[PDB]
């Protein structure tokens, strides 16, 4: 995990959220696919509550665009200070914030409620109460006296576990860990890379545990979830860019029983 | 009597028209704020979107009558017409359109409207694609004077007669009186083929507006006057709706009391 110390947010954002992976115009892309999964899931209106925690936010907010309308208290987290600062910069509309507006626009497009994207960002920025540091390896990943309401009504995590875990069993424990933050009967929306083993974030070179839909399902089960949905996106050639070796992307809607 | 003088007056007044001012007054907030569904902007795009969505307004060629320096009136229309003709009386307006066509950064930013059309049309489309199509189908920007019996001049370029017409806030804005208005309608109707469709937007009961230094003279009209005029010109009125201008939104840029949207089909 010392590799994460060379991790550059601006390089990561650039690699994954700027064209081509960042062009949202093509519906068959990975960005539109991620957003649709979240939109659809929340649109069921079975995922709901007062509080929600985003595990391993990094420098990104997209994972919460659809979510923000169903939970009034939203908590974001990451391991690195540089990311929290990068989040802050966008939350407070500071100088040099990253432009998520294409993503805001698309979420509004997908949820199809005629909402304008400034209302969407406005609601998100507002509903996010705190940005916290976090380590999923710790059995209490948020420490002892966290400003975060526990247990949360729901959890969201994208591209975290498989990226901070050396192997399957490690990945499994990380899940066990964060699962403890989730109220019984609550919800988890997990996104991650499939059969990925490395990706770059500037000068840093992160090791990833290559997982599969089957491994991922089984791990959610082991952690005590009822899997409600598990969808797979296969990474198209034109989005294989030399920033990683991701083969596909998985999305899971799991419920703590 | 005599039309010439009033028209001359109108023409004279427009020589002070400031596009950037018009744009600031009408298509930047609070009117340009597309976030409130109850605002005039959304209402307009929604009238256009819903109408094209019926699929009853189609063809090869569209002509926008008195485009000014705005494109929003064509956002939902472009996905339905191969060939679009934009027009205006003033060159400074046409230059303004030209700047946006050329995607120069100097140009006005219509992306909020682009996005909103995409939003309400419900096809998942992205605004850059919406805009790229619009820029692609606008085949020309022509001089136009609605008071002339041939508003485009004889032997004009435009493919005539067109399958459809769009016009927004033009006729009433350049007509001194109701008869002038009615005549202007008759004139542009000659550009429209029988069985074709006219989509008309304009201000209700308005007498003036601002375009910078230029404070302009509008013939105030009513829904009925508009309905009657269309019928007079040989249309069947398919839809005619009214937006009442809210307290805020009345900003001193005009004395408009509301807005009309007319969908009319040229009997033939
Ligand atoms: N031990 C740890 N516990 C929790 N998060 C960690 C961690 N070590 C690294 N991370 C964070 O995990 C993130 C994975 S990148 C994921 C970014 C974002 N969620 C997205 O969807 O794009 C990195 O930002 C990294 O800072
Ligand atoms: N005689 C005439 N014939 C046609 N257009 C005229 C005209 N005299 C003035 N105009 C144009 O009528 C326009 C009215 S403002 C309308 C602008 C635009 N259609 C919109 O929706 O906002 C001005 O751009 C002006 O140049």
């Amino acid at each position: 995990a010392s590799a994460y110390q060379r991790f550059e947010p601006r390089a990561y954002l650039r690699n994954n959220y700027a064209p081509p992976r960042g062009d949202l115009c093509n519906p068959n892309g990975v960005g539109p696919w991620k957003l649709r999964c979240l939109a659809q899931t929340f649109a069921t209106g079975e995922v709901s509550g007062r509080t929600l925690i985003d595990i391993g936010s990094g420098p990104t907010v997209y994972q919460l665009l659809s979510a923000c309308s169903h939970f009034e208290d939203i908590t974001m987290t990451d391991f690195l200070e540089v990311n929290r600062q990068e989040l802050g910069r966008w939350l407070q509309e500071e100088p040099g914030a990253f432009n998520w507006s294409m993503y805001s626009q698309h979420a509004c497009l997908i949820e199809g409620k005629g909402e304008c994207w400034q209302d969407k960002e406005r609601q998100l920025r507002a509903r996010v109460k705190r940005v916290l540091p976090i380590d999923v390896h710790q059995p209490q990943p948020l420490g002892a006296g966290s400003p975060a309401p526990l247990p949360a009504d729901a959890l969201v995590s994208a591209f975290c576990l498989e990226a901070v875990s050396p192997d399957l069993a490690s990945f499994q424990r990380a899940l066990d860990h964060i699962t403890t933050l989730l109220r019984p009967g609550g919800h988890l929306l997990l996104i991650g890379a499939l059969e990925e083993s490395w990706y770059l974030a500037g000068e840093a070179r992160l090791t990833v545990v290559p997982v599969s839909e089957e491994e991922v399902r089984e791990a959610l089960v082991r952690s005590g979830y009822k899997v409600r949905d598990l969808r797979t996106y296969i990474m198209p050639a034109h989005l294989q860019t030399g920033v990683d070796d991701v083969k596909g992307v998985f999305f899971a809607w799991a419920q703590k029983v």
